């Protein structure tokens, strides 16, 4: 029958292809979902789809947004309202058995405009063999890369951050962690220096960025304008201390029965081959699992996101994507009916399991089959809890660019003059409304 088309970023492509092969089986023939996938960063996906957007491409049905998105997309009028859907079933399957964090960020103006599939959360990822205990804080991650770059050990502190949305959302959580924020609630004032605690916020923020690229042993990637993968650098030995989303657990057990990890050798346990199926994911039976698990344990750890404040956990940027029905939908009722089948219990098994990416359905963090796992269930649920947010406005895009071209690179910040930087740039995106 008719085709749903179904935007992802080409990163989650393979994942979101298998959850739409199922939900093809159960549709009886009537439509299909067709998956397709769009750039890397979350502005290069948002362009695309704004522009499909405007040109009225009518065979754009169903759109994985970015949780930065909602506002513009709501604004416009390119994501219709989950009160549009013609069978009236969206809003409410849409709330049902799902975390609140992952719900605020697909609202705009008190309605929802799309339906939470996938949440994150970043933490520490960090050696257990190099590093005793996970550090609980930033000045104690420092102090901790130095250690190791004293002792001929990695010494990079690897964080997901170049020069983009990564940067920011870096930012973001060091800011709401020290009780600041980026913009008023509303969206129309800029909050960053306009009292002294929001001062003193943005300061203590911007003072961790610069501590960090200024350790010993830091990586010399900071001042270039590259896109280095902290994933990769921690998988590859380069350092022993990482802040990333949970996407790296997976990719941890996957690439070291491959043999990409040379610090963990699952490629050599005999009892892991053939554990890598035919078209390249891991996917033990439960004793496999069970095995590398173990295994991993021994060189690879996980702990909270390290606080600002010593004493009480972070306020962690949460992230993520929520399924939208573009305005250009020809089939409303089936764009919707194709949202809810995306994300049911079995599909938000399968994305967190097999695609690394945290489930938005709070049951699965209550359900030890699940816990078994997906071990860091625990800190991610928590995290989620008293997430930090990022601004939610129609210029995020433009105010994004702004804040990144300040904090880049993070070597030249200077906290004073830095935060008035960011002050006064963020001001000139709220100004274009
Ligand atoms: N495949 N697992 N990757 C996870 C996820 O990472 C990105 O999205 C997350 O980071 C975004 C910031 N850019 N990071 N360099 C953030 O805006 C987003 O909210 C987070 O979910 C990818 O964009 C996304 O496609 C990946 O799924």
């Amino acid at each position: 029958g008719l085709v749903v088309s179904f935007y992802t970023p080409a990163t989650d492509g393979a994942t979101f292809t298998a959850i739409a092969q199922r939900c093809n089986q159960q549709f009886g023939g009537r439509f299909t979902i067709a998956q397709v996938s769009l750039p890397r960063s979350p502005n290069e996906q948002r362009l695309q789809l704004a522009r499909r957007l405007t040109g009225n491409d009518r065979t754009l049905d169903v759109m994985a947004l970015d949780v930065v998105w909602t506002a513009e997309f709501a604004e416009a009028g390119w994501a219709l309202p989950l009160s549009d859907d013609p069978a009236g079933l969206a809003e409410n399957d849409a709330v049902a058995d799902t975390l609140p964090g992952p719900l605020a960020t697909a609202g705009w103006n008190h309605k929802l405009y799309a339906a939470p599939v996938t949440t994150n959360t970043q933490l520490l990822w960090y050696r257990p063999d190099l590093v005793n205990s996970p550090p609980t804080d930033w000045n104690a991650m420092i102090a901790e890369a130095a250690r190791l770059h004293a002792a001929g050990e990695p010494s990079w502190i690897a964080v997901q951050a170049n020069q983009g949305e990564g940067l920011v959302v870096w930012f973001n959580t060091l800011l709401v962690s020290a009780g600041g924020s980026v913009l008023s609630e509303d969206g129309r004032h800029v909050t960053l220096t306009d009292t002294p605690a929001h001062r003193a916020a943005t300061v203590s923020a911007l003072q961790i960025l610069k501590s960090v690229a200024t350790t010993p042993g830091a990586d010399p990637s900071i001042t270039r304008t590259e896109e280095g993968s902290a994933r990769l650098a921690f998988e590859q030995g380069k350092a022993a201390l990482e802040v990333n989303w949970p996407f790296v657990f997976a990719s941890m057990l996957e690439n070291a029965v491959k043999g990409g990890v040379p610090f963990l050798p699952l490629n050599r346990i005999p009892q892991l081959a053939g554990s890598i199926n035919d078209i390249g994911t891991f996917t033990p039976s439960d004793e496999q699992f069970r095995i590398a698990y173990d295994a991993s344990q021994q060189v690879f750890g996980f702990a909270p996101y390290p606080a600002v404040a010593p004493g009480q956990p972070a306020k962690v940027t949460i992230g993520g994507l929520n399924l939208a029905v573009a305005k250009t939908t020809r089939h409303r009722a089936e764009a919707f009916e194709a949202v809810r089948c995306l994300r049911d219990q079995h599909n938000q098994r399968y994305v967190s399991l097999e695609g690394g990416l945290p489930a938005v359905r709070a049951s699965l963090y209550s359900d030890p089959q699940f816990q078994a796992k997906y071990p860091m269930h625990a800190i991610i649920r928590q995290q989620l809890t008293d997430a930090a947010v990022r601004p939610a406005t129609p210029v995020y895009q433009a105010l994004s660019i702004r804040l990144a071209a300040v904090l880049s690179p993070i070597t030249e910040i200077d906290p004073e003059s830095t935060a008035d930087e960011l002050a006064a740039q963020a001001q000139k995106a709220i100004d274009g409304m």
